[PDB]
């Protein structure tokens, strides 16, 4: 039960948005996740051991495996608990994960497959270098929503203490059947799903020490909390 | 390079001292690193793959391995960068190592061997269960000091990012050659030494998921930070 995490989400709001890490690299540490390209460009999906990507123009494509990226969670998903649930919102499908997960107090993955009776997402768009703070993005990026759409949520929950390492709650992006539309989950409402839940004993951190940018670079995180919640 | 990590110091000054892992399960992890035993019982120093602990009593062991930590920071050590240093305070020793580091931005291990002008370690006294916050015990803890005395100081380094899951900055322990005195250095002067830093690419960090107490808790973190910068 290990969660992989490529980079740091504090970083990435700071700035630093090259890609220090492939597609490929990635699938080795697990086959259910979530990332982004270089440039923080578009939104990545770990489904079924296979990478897609949604951008800020719609497109929805299978990466090749080549793609760097700068920030990325990943595991191999082993579902210790599953249940279903139905006509339901965000809120109450996150309080039912709150109360089946083995605590708040440890990192966990979420798999959600069914039907939604509402999804509401963004594509956060690239940026080109010189990079800036990645809360420049977000606060123009595209937002699509859909209607009683067939799909899977995928994500993980971190812990307060580790909010700025992770995302504080949980952190979603979704990817339907039909592998044309997706993003990062902004809000939605389940109409018949089934979800799958893994709790983690193990973070595995890896840090780009090759990537010159980061090791040189003064990394400022003033307010990095506060754009997080913006931005996310 | 792998920084293995048990628990973290923000969770353990919440007041969750329970002993979660043993001296050899750690062991196992690396031999050289800093921890403390349960109920945040004085400081223990992994050196050469041996495990020492030196208490609020001036008591200086061998642990036999079997003792629980509720917290624990380890390695297998392997130099990265190797270079002396001669007649520098506390002070400026940090800011040698902090040049000599790949990067700020990431996690490191060091080791100052040799001969020391002055030593100032204190032992954090032990607390009974129920627990409380762990800054009222660094509130009435036990201080040595020394001179001219031959040791190691093995210890880490924790970027910003990540101060609470470690500590602010550098987090040092140290043990003479005589195995005889030792504990949390607060401050020192080297007189002639070597210093080795092994810059880590993983944090792997470990959780008790097997710790009812930790599980079920609901961990309060307020003021944290500052409780961290005056206990430490
Ligand atoms: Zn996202
Ligand atoms: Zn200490």
């Amino acid at each position: 039960n290990v969660l992989y995490q490529h980079g740091t989400l504090g970083t990435l709001m700071a700035g630093l948005l090259e890609g220090t890490a492939t597609i490929n690299e990635l699938l080795e540490h697990g086959n259910l996740g979530i990332a982004t390209l270089t440039g923080s460009d578009g939104e990545v999906i770990f489904l079924d051991g296979k990478a897609y990507h949604a951008n800020e123009h719609k497109e929805f494509i299978e990466l090749k495996g080549d793609e760097k990226v700068p920030y990325a969670s990943i595991t191999n998903f082993k579902a210790s608990k599953t249940f279903p649930l139905q006509q339901l919102s965000q809120d109450d499908v996150f309080a039912q994960i709150k109360n089946e997960m083995l605590s708040e107090n440890l990192f966990s993955a979420v798999k959600i497959y069914g039907t939604f009776k509402h999804m509401h997402v963004r594509m956060m768009p690239a940026q080109q270098p010189p990079y800036t703070r990645l809360i420049d993005s977000a606060r123009r990026q595209p937002e699509e929503k859909r209607q009683d759409i067939r799909g899977a949520i995928v994500g993980f929950f971190t812990p307060e203490l580790f909010h700025g390492v992770g995302s504080a709650g949980f952190h979603i992006h979704f990817a339907d059947d039909e592998r044309a539309y997706g993003g990062h989950v902004l809000d939605f409402e389940v109409d018949d799903v089934v979800v799958e839940i893994q709790n983690f004993e193990t973070f595995q951190q890896h840090f780009p020490v090759n990537n010159e940018t980061f090791v040189k670079a003064k990394i400022d995180y003033k307010d990095v909390a506060e754009e997080i919640r913006e931005a996310e």
